[PDB]
């Protein structure tokens, strides 16, 4: 399992699932994540020994239990 993450900028990441909890470290864009699990929507994510949450709007399940092959839009 590996988690993405999506930013313009750049996502800040907090230590519990919530906004109130507060910024303890800044998080890059395209930075690959390891995915403990997902709590109240929010994902668990491990970073640089440290244990926190991301939001789930700039973060993107990779291979969510996806099958499809060679798939092609319209």
């Amino acid at each position: 399992m590996q988690g993405v993450v999506k930013v313009n900028s750049a996502l800040n990441m907090r230590s519990g699932p919530g906004s109130n909890y507060g910024v303890i470290g800044t998080l890059r864009n395209n930075d690959k994540v390891e995915i403990i699990k997902e709590v109240d929507g929010w994902y668990e994510i491990r970073f640089n020994g440290k244990v926190g949450y991301a939001s789930k709007s700039y973060i993107t399940i990779v291979n969510e239990g996806s099958l499809e092959h060679h798939h092609h839009h319209h």
